[PDB]
């Protein structure tokens, strides 16, 4: 009903804590995820103090009404959280214990420079607005921060869930506000990607590369163009999941390099056939023998170079 | 309004029960399902006791207000349940009868190691938080647990719906809590999968395998590559339903083995043609005759080996 | 506020009725549909009786509060209905007239054994729970059951909307309950299916069948395999609408039979070419001439057999 | 709180009006659209009359409570509208001025006989239910019906928004009800359809038709079948937008005619090759020369005939 | 409870301001986006004035009730905003300070004439309706308009967020209303488009163009038609993102020009083969040599012409 008045000028300290219960629905394209967790708050109010001996009880229970509770809000959320009060307890000295359970949709950016083998960090911001009569600051209670053993994400491993103890204080809208950071570190499970994407691509590439042992123009043309069509289908299937970024990624580089290889293979096949038509069956043979060795070595070298560039 | 005070130190026992009415919308990718069911609660409160002879009635009816009702919550739910009170009845000795109908979205993990022929177990957890003056524990009433005869799931058969009678007691947030387990066992209907997926794949594979009776290079190349394209289309159609897992599955193993077979077939066709070009028409014939027998036997043996590995 | 007390032991009779206004969003995969309709209720309460001459009015109007209204619920619904009270009227003898408008999502199974030319029956169940002091039963008022002339379903024709007059009485949760059945019969509009699906399939099949008048192996191989690819694309387009069922359907049988025909055609083309290679140009000619007649007759006969099996 | 009593027997007249603000989300498949608009109501109540000189004011303001407001409902809506009261004003003679802003989802059927170049009319129905003591009728105020200049629909042009002044009075549920019609006429923007659909189809058709200048069987077969596959892909792309109808449309007729042309072209190519095999190189030449002229003229004539049939 | 009465005739001035926090979910097809921001309001009310010395306080705090607050509404929104009051403060002279946080879905049109390299301007309109006793006008407070440093849009860069200081006053529904404009300028990130779309198209075009160095009809036909099929697939992939417009765009022009090039290439290949069949192997050679130079130069010139037309 009214914020507790200070003794002389000290600000009001509120201790926070978040205990995760469920986390799910991590969308790459929308860069959002859903959370379900506990919120704990604690502060000091001497107006609620009582004598345990006289009252005959140790802990008093209060309704959410007829008591002052600070408004804590999330910054990076789509809508306001859906929360219910679980319990409210008051100690004889005046310490208030608050607890609730909530659920919200969090918006956070992601980095896809290493998309198949990337790691991300998720941020949750807590903020509080100072009233005209009292300054409010936030603090972290490390004994009430954690997560359950059953918390799982589809396609991700959860590493740690910690918080930055030092808040950030700044002025917004002629008011002082304190902000807190809760960080959740996850890593992607890349096992399903290998046998579903990487290996069939290599098989199709090798199938395309068998035209350097044939002298039929029509058969080489069929092989190369059909393998190009299959590459296009696979590239469409891959792009239907990865969003667009203003920077270059590993997968896009590999795909572009594969298109360049297909183009060079078409060019080599045309040059072989053209030389063979003009009654020069030695230069075509030399070029074919050279290409047989040149293609796989150049492919391996460019793959090593790309891997060092992106992961070095 | 206030939890009933104990006699000396005994905890408060609450008997629970769940009667399923509707279950639907089982998503493989999101690992969620929707439920609609009855919730029954029963406990002891001696403050509500009355003399039936004096009052002239046997059962008293109370509104949800002006009576203490324990808060029971679900653990693995996306949001709070949408529930309404049906009836509340009080026995002359003080026993309270509670009943409601609710609907919620349950989050539960699944196992896809045997995806076409898998069985799953769904869990629903009930929890209760002890107050500062009374300890609350949960119990199971086997006479109020069941399901209707019209309960159906699209693509699944329902086997049984039971509950674990022994609760789990632990301390969370400086409070003792009791948790209960409700298990629902289902099995997948695999009839639609056979004629829609398994048989056309075998027909396409056999169509690819008819190039070991031909000596035209262009026709073999067309046959093998077109059958590869059709395999890629079918593989895309299959993957558009099965989520990614951090482990290896039956279907993915079969698909990878099919790609390997296509690669080996391409390699055999190229080797046959190359030998025939170099004026050696006996080794090519021998290799073709050997492959004719070798491919189906190796395919059958690898399929048997995979079936024992995954279902043994 | 309290159910009306019986005279000696008679149960309370409630007359129901449903007048449809809008029905839409019929999903084949989810087996759900949306409805918007009127609900009418009528019962007897002698505590509300009045003298028309003394009061000077004929019909009294009451608010939904300060009057006892029975709770009627739907069984096969995803959530509780969204309803508003329109009017409440009381006759001088005590008869209460109730009316409301609601909207709900109904869950009902479907049968796809004759998917292109199937008819379905939709069920809506009304139930009521007896109180500890009065037994409640349901009845049907045939003069308040019907539908508007503007009620339409996208892709379906509406035949009739009737109700079963005899309720079903049974004991559930130590309480007697009465249930009612409202049936809605619809038929599928199959006109759009013919020129969009059935005729192009036949054209593609006939295009595949023109290889029995050619002696070029490469051209036959191209024709058959390309027509197979187009069949696969059409089959994917068809399956993207029809859900999976634990039984065999007409369309799936036809599709499997088409795949079998393509396989046999490939086998015939290979056998023709193999015989022609071994310098036997009479047996190949005989087999080709026989196949020319054999394929269409066998196709027609198997189609007639399937049509009798599924529609006989 | 109570409807105003009549003088002798006259019914109560309510003047309505709708001013559109936003309209969006027009779904072809679901035949629904979303609206956001103003609702204006006006009637006569002499119980609210006052002397302006004595009161010292000209217009009185009332809360939505403690005043009788008629219930007006929409007929063809999925759910009840979400509305808020803007202002309520009372004139000294007793005239009440009502205004609100609402938003709803309207269900209305559509006609696709001329799908690329069709025009539609959208209907919004307002209805009111007579009370047991007063008859209520609806009227139209032409000075409060219109739309903003910024109202736009994605892919449609808005022509006019008028209303039928004569209401429809009928008896429903033993009660007299008045209904009103609000019509919104729109036309489709067909500019994007031409260069995206119509022209590439013609190019692909012409590419298929270049086999009447070649004598290679394999090349003709490749050309015709590949152009058929591309036609199938385009037809799938077109059908993924147009819903199914119980009648024949322009686009479906054109597509079927294109399939028939492809079939006839295949048949002609086979007949040419067969005649050339039997050492008759004059009849094949004559048939080819005749087809060269016959195909485009027949195509143009059938297109003209279809255009007259559907737009005549 | 009542608008503040004017001194003689001056209108009431309300100062507004918007501070953006989050913006997300920009849909090209639906032309909508979601916002989360602060709303600030300020006006003058002398009825709330107080003596600071007598009261002993500097700023008074009021609940949203028991105080007059003007109704401010958004024009181009799908639904009403979801807002909560943060703080309300009153200065000793009577100035009222208002603040809230809200979230809404904004509807605004877009221009796609330069789709890959376009810039858009988003509009947000604030409006207020004058009461029958006071005229209300809106004003802009430049010291409370801005955005956070963490505001990001997926695939867009944010340039500036300003407002037009001059409002628009007009009469609507017999009432004077003031409207304000808030403009947000963004630019598209076109980096991901180049290596994913533009370069593979050029590679496929060049692969098609290698048939002017070959004299095999079948191989040229395969190359051109397969490259056409791949172009069709890419065009479908591009159109699955860009909505339809009543005007011509850059991308659609390029796609149509590519189809025209494929048609002309088919025509050239047919003409070459026809001349070669008629024993004229000099004109075919001349036409091939001319086309080799003509195609790339014409392609470059038409691309330059289109680029000047659309960006000049
Ligand atoms: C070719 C195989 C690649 C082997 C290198 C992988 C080693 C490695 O670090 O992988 C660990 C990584 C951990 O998985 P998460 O992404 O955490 O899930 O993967 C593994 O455990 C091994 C991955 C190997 C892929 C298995 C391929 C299966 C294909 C069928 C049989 C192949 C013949
Ligand atoms: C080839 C046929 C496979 C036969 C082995 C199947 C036996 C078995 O256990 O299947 C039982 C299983 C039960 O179905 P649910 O998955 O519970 O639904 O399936 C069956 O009833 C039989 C399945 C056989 C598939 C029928 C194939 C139809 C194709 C058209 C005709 C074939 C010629
Ligand atoms: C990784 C690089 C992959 C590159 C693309 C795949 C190339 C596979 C080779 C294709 C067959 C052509 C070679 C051939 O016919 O060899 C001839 C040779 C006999 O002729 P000579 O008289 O020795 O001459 O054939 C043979 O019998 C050799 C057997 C080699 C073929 C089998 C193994 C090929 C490699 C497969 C795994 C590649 C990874
Ligand atoms: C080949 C035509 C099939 C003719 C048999 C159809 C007769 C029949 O009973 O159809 C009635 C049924 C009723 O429609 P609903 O499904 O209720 O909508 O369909 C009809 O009215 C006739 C259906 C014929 C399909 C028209 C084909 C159009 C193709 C283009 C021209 C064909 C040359
Ligand atoms: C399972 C394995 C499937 C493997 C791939 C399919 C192979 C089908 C064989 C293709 C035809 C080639 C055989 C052939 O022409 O046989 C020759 C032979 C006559 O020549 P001879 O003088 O005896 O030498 O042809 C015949 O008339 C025999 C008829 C056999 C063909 C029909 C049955 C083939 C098998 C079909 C079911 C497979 C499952
Ligand atoms: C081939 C061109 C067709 C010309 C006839 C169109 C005339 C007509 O009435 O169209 C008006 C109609 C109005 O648009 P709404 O549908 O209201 O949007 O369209 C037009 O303005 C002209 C349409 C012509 C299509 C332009 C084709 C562009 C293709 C690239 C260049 C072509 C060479
Ligand atoms: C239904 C069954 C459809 C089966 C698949 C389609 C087969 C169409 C036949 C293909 C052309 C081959 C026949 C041919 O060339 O006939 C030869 C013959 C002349 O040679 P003779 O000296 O008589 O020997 O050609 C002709 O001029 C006859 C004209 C027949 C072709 C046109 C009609 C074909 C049937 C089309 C409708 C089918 C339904
Ligand atoms: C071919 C490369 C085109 C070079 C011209 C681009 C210059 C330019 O103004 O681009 C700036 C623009 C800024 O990005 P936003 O759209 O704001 O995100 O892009 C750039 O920074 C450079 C774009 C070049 C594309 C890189 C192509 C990568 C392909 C793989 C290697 C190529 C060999
Ligand atoms: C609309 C109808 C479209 C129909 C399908 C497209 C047909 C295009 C023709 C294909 C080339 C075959 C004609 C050819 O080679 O002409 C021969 C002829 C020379 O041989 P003569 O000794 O005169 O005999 O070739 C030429 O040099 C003539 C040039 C004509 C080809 C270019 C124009 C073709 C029409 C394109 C636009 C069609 C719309
Ligand atoms: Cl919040
Ligand atoms: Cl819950
Ligand atoms: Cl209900
Ligand atoms: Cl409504
Ligand atoms: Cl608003």
């Amino acid at each position: 009903v009214s914020p507790p008045p200070p003794i002389a000028d000290e600000p009001l300290t509120v201790n926070t804590g978040i205990y995760l219960i469920e986390c799910y629905s991590l969308d790459d394209k929308a860069e959002t995820f859903k959370v379900n967790a506990f919120l704990s708050l604690s502060w000091k109010d001497r107006r609620l103090a009582f004598d345990p001996v006289r009252s005959g009880v140790r802990v008093k229970t209060y309704e959410p009404e007829a008591i002052w509770i600070p408004e804590i809000r999330f910054v990076n959320v789509e809508n306001a959280r859906d929360a219910d009060v679980v319990d409210i307890s008051v100690s004889p000295d005046g310490t208030v214990q608050y607890l609730e359970r909530f659920s919200a949709r969090v918006l956070s950016p992601l980095d896809f420079r290493r998309y198949p083998f990337d790691s991300q960090t998720l941020h949750i911001y807590l903020i509080v607005r100072s009233v005209d009569t009292r300054n409010i600051v936030l603090a972290v209670d490390l004994e009430k921060v954690g997560k359950n053993d059953d918390v799982f994400l589809t396609g991700w491993d959860i590493e740690s869930f910690t918080a930055v103890v030092k808040p950030a204080n700044f002025a917004l809208e002629d008011r002082l506000e304190s902000k807190l950071d809760y960080q959740l570190r996850i890593s992607r499970q890349y096992f399903s990607y290998i046998p579903n994407i990487i290996l069939p691509m290599l098989f199709i590439l090798f199938i395309s590369w068998t035209a350097f042992w044939s002298t039929s123009y029509e058969a080489n043309v069929t092989l190369v163009v059909s393998t190009l069509i299959a590459h296009i289908a696979f590239n469409i299937l891959v792009e239907t999941n990865l969003p667009k970024t203003p920077y270059m990624t590993y997968t896009g580089a590999i795909i572009f390099m594969i298109y360049l290889f297909y183009f060079v293979a078409v060019i080599e096949v045309t040059v072989q056939h053209y030389l063979k038509v003009e009654s020069q069956p030695a230069r075509a043979a030399s070029i074919t023998r050279a290409s047989r060795i040149a293609f796989p070595v150049v492919f391996l070298l460019a793959n090593i170079i790309l891997a060092f560039l992106f992961f070095g």
